């Protein structure tokens, strides 16, 4: 996330409603806002996290 782009502050924050299981959709939800265009990336993410851990995440 941090080094895709989006803000570290915010990223720890929206890495934890990962932990929800919830699709993308979810995400841009609580957002608000055009910020469709990371969904591309977050998807990604997720298999990252069980592919090491949910800190992992955040440096992504």
């Amino acid at each position: 996330l941090v080094a895709y782009g989006i803000a570290q502050g915010t990223a720890e924050k929206v890495v934890s409603l990962i932990n929800a299981g919830l699709t993308v959709g979810s995400i841009i939800s609580i957002l608000g806002g055009v910020t469709v265009g990371l969904s591309g990336v977050f998807t990604a993410v997720k298999a990252a996290i069980a592919k090491q851990g949910i800190k992992k995440a955040i440096q992504l």
